[PDB]
């Protein structure tokens, strides 16, 4: 994803809340 959920959420579609960073269908993308 690239994204960072330090909030606890990803803006990115798709991205999941891999804290602190974001994830992609369970890999971080």
């Amino acid at each position: 994803c690239g994204e960072t959920c330090v909030g606890g959420t990803c803006n990115t579609p798709g991205c999941t809340c891999s804290w602190p960073v974001c994830t992609r269908n369970g890999l971080p993308v």
